[PDB]
């Protein structure tokens, strides 16, 4: 009944998003708390140092918190979800903000990494995303986390989204306030040189355990701070991640934890690391190529 | 309260589905029937006459039954109303298949007509529209009552006190009566039997997208020469004509002229055909010249053939009034009927200003009050025109 998220971005609203229907619906679905240093769509910023927030979305806006709205597997209530999920989506912004033909009409521009963070806002405004500003410390089990302001939230169940830190490798967040390595790539790239079955996986992956190890790990590969999370658990906690893992925590060993609800569920509480389930349960769960089926993951 | 439609298609279903909303979202609006003589979208099929149903809608199919969901100037219930609206788009019917991660993963491509046709079909079942089935023959004042023949022969007169007319005209009428001159329908019948005569001077007059949808088939016939004859801030006023008005007649008249050309696929295909050129011009003439058929723009050219895609003749609708309310819409109109005229009268709500019952003209309604209402570009603006405005 409680589930704690660290971050504030695509995933965490997916979550919250899909729960808000849910439990609306007579259904039951976790309470949804999302920790968040910064904002609401923060990464998505110029001050989140991750991009200058003027460059364009990779992927189609349409790609988005509800995408794509639709489950080859899922029970119950699918179409009435589906549809009270479409208030939430991209196009359902643009007509609350009375933009959409404005968008139709200059070619359906993909929008800048800024207005990719006003969306993500503006879906936090309309399901009263339960949010706590603050800086996840430290993560214990059941969870506890430390949350600097300096306090603690138990919570059951307990999701990690983002890419890390923009600061930890100059570092990408160094280098927008003013020999290149790795989508970001492709950005700060960019502002140096002046200094159809593939693609139905990421956004449909229930195909994707009928194909060899090597040819999923080929989808990944050519798709293009992973870890970066494990700081946040103490040795202790750790140490009980290690052993589901099955051995030290490399990831061949986390990836192929990661069980059909995104969750490791080798230990007591469940730990949801979809940043992490391209080569177990599908490409797209990383990223925005299907957040709706993430969402379902976690929450049906 | 009740509102009669003249055919099943985009306008029909833009009307009826806000009606629908608005009565079970408390809001008054009329029960709205709409009479259609074929089937709901059907002139998006092959058997409408006016495509092989194949070519692809040359606008986004987003621009649909509610776009752009968003009013300047209609207040009440708004959020309720868009958010109703919605589950009748083209996403929501996408999503209702399941075929919409198909749609995004393939580059958003434009359906082909006979899939809008399904999509304005699947948004009659959803609305559970009225629908009668059977051609209106004649439409008369005293609101109104309006002759509909079934294909069982039966003949029944249905009453209301609105009127909305839709449609482009008839798909077997040609501009010109001659057997060389052909109807866009006769042009499907006999393209689709390969009994175009070869080797002919090919002549396909127009400028939109039922040209362009004949141009693409007719390359594929051993033609010999193929003529064409035809005469932001911009596309803005084809989804939001609230600042329509804020402009000239030459300048109002000079954006629905551009309204004419054709699909980038379609260009390219023409580009690529040395027997297709372009003929500039109004044609002001047509008459036969033996073996072929003489067409004046001046400047005289014959063709073997000449097909009609047009894309309609926009006062076809006055051949089903009566002579009584034919006399009627003169008297509100001004003068006689010629196009200038009736679009000069119509009124914010899309109807004929100062006449007896309501009549809903949006095919006329470009001039004066935005350049989208014929069209697909603003559908749920139309809506809104034609059931909450309230003043004037
Ligand atoms: C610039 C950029 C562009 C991209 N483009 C695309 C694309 O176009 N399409 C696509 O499919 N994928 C793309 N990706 C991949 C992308 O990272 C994921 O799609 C995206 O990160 C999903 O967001 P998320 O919810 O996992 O985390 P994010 O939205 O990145 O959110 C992480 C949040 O956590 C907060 N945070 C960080 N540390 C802590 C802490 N210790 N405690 C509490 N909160 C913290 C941050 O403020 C941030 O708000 C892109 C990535 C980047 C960096
Ligand atoms: C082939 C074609 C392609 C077009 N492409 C576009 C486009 O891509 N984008 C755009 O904005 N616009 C385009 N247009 C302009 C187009 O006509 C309008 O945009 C669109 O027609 C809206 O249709 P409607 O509701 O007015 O009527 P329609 O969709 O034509 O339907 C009218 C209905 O009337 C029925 N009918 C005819 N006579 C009678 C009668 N006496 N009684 C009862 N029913 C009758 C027919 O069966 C038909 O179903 C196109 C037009 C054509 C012909």
């Amino acid at each position: 009944e409680t589930l704690l998220v660290v971050g504030a971005g695509p995933k965490a609203l997916a979550v919250a998003a899909k729960s808000h229907v849910l439990r609306q619906l007579g259904l039951s679905a976790p309470r949804v708390i999302a920790v968040e240093a910064h904002a609401v769509g923060g990464n998505w910023l110029a001050s989140g140092g991750w991009t200058d927030g003027r460059h364009r979305l990779g992927t189609s806006p349409e790609k988005d918190i509800g995408f794509p709205y639709h489950s080859t597997w899922a029970r119950g209530h699918n179409r009435e979800i589906n549809e009270a999920m479409m208030a939430f989506s991209w196009t359902s912004f643009l007509v609350e903000h009375g933009t959409y033909a404005e968008w139709i009409d200059r070619g359906r521009p993909s929008p800048q990494h800024h207005v990719w963070a006003k969306y993500l806002q503006w879906v936090a405004r309309k399901i009263d995303l339960e949010l706590v500003l603050g800086k996840v410390r430290t993560i214990r089990q059941g969870w506890s986390v430390e949350v600097a302001g300096t306090t603690e939230l138990e919570a059951d169940g307990l999701m990690i989204t983002g890419p890390g830190q923009s600061t930890k490798a100059l570092s990408i967040a160094e280098f927008w306030d003013l020999a290149v390595i790795g989508e970001t790539a492709g950005s700060a790239l960019d502002e140096l040189v002046r200094h159809y079955f593939e693609n139905s996986l990421f956004s449909d992956p229930t195909k994707w355990n009928a194909l060899s190890i090597q040819e999923r790990r080929d989808v990944i590969r050519r798709t293009d701070q992973p870890l970066w999370f494990l700081d946040l658990f103490d040795s202790e906690s750790a140490d009980l991640l290690e052993l589901a893992v099955g051995g030290p925590l490399t990831q061949q060993r986390i990836e192929s934890s990661i069980g059909y609800d995104l969750a490791v569920t080798g230990l007591g509480a469940k730990l949801y690391l979809p940043n992490m389930a391209a080569l177990a349960q599908g490409p797209g769960f990383p990223n925005l190529s299907c957040l709706g089926e993430l969402s379902d993951r976690v929450l049906r």
